[PDB]
């Protein structure tokens, strides 16, 4: 199971925003780790590049995984979620887990 925290944020236009995901109640080692979003009313689910603005920070031996994203405009405003994924059944079923979602608000400033 991936627990994704928080379910929602609201922050001003210049802010930012950290999620967190852990993988938990699985022997499946943290091997790579995917972010998605969706953008506030679309269909699309949009895969995240890390860098720049996008600040992964990873802890293998505690399964944890968080995203950090900087200088938050309108436009980032959107549902993610997580995904992790391993190198074992049990683990071909952890690249089907996902992260239950965040909902992402943020408000012209």
């Amino acid at each position: 199971r991936v627990d994704q925290t928080p379910q929602t944020i609201t922050k001003e236009t210049g802010e930012s925003l950290t999620i967190n995901c852990v993988l938990r109640d699985s022997n499946c080692a943290l091997s790579s780790t995917y972010w998605y979003r969706k953008k506030s009313g679309s269909t699309n689910e949009e895969s995240i590049s890390k860098g720049g603005r996008y600040v992964e920070t990873v802890n293998s031996g505690s399964k944890s995984f968080s995203l950090r994203i900087n200088d938050l405009t309108v436009e980032d405003s959107g549902t993610y979620r997580c995904k992790p994924e391993s190198r074992d059944a049990e683990c071909a079923a952890l690249n089907d887990q996902y992260g239950g979602g965040t909902v992402v608000t943020v408000n012209a400033a």
